[PDB]
């Protein structure tokens, strides 16, 4: 559930916190494109992924992105926004098995393997996040990535690294930390978009960009409350 996930991600933090190490504490964002949405059905056509594993200390420690070809509305969502070609001439990986267990392979080397994998993605895409993995699917149909929300993540880990800052602002509420979200400060950022959305211009709507972007949004709303060398490229644009 909902509250259930809030809860959990709260629990997250804190254990990090209670160790010592929140700064080290290591989150993976995810971003899906989708090409269209099937009518009648929670069924979203995957057209490009982005992962990346950040930490406050380290800032961005890795990136997966990749564009993706399923094979095939469709023309409108793609044209307002990512503008990636559409099927039978999309570019990207065209297996499906394999870009899912190359996906997965990527998210149990940051996170272990035999554990339930966790990742981040905004709030309003947490169900098309959910669909677009489930087309690339299974053992995983009769049985595993739970998807959360970035922005509660960056609501309780601002108000825990304020705590350990002894900066506690009764002020702070999720208001504010969405708000700051939604900004989007480093979109205009040169050269962190794959390389079709630096020639289509469309990097606003790349999930290479997307993932980069939030990675400096988290550094830039709380690596000042910590004391921590921000390093070019990892934690703010190179
Ligand atoms: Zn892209």
């Amino acid at each position: 559930s909902l509250m259930d996930m809030k809860r959990t991600i709260e629990r997250l933090v804190l254990n990090a916190k209670m160790s010592h190490d929140l700064e080290n504490a290591k989150f993976v964002f995810v971003a899906f494109n989708y090409f269209t949405k099937a009518l009648t059905t929670d069924v979203y056509v995957p057209a490009e992924f982005a992962a990346c594993e950040y930490s406050l200390k380290e800032g961005i420690r890795s990136i997966y992105s990749t564009m993706i070809d399923p094979g095939q509305d469709a023309l409108l969502h793609s044209s307002t926004t990512h503008d990636l070609p559409l099927p039978p001439n999309a570019l990207g990986e065209k297996n499906m098995t394999k870009l899912y267990r190359n996906i997965v392979d990527y998210l149990s080397k940051c996170q272990g393997k035999g554990k339930t994998l966790v990742v981040f993605t905004p709030a309003e895409n947490i169900t098309m996040v959910k669909s677009c993995f489930r087309y690339l699917e299974d053992d995983f149909r009769d049985g595993k990535i739970q998807v959360f929300d970035i922005q509660y993540l960056l609501f309780i880990l601002k108000k825990e690294v304020m705590n350990v800052a002894d900066l506690n602002d009764e002020k702070i509420n999720k208001f504010a930390t969405d708000a700051f979200f939604k900004k989007d400060f480093f979109e205009f950022t040169a050269g962190i978009a794959c390389q079709y959305h630096e020639d289509n211009d469309r990097t606003k709507y790349c999930t290479q960009s997307m993932v980069t972007r939030w990675a400096y949004t988290f550094t830039d709303f709380m690596c000042g409350d910590l004391a921590i060398t921000v390093q070019p490229g990892k934690h703010i644009p190179a």
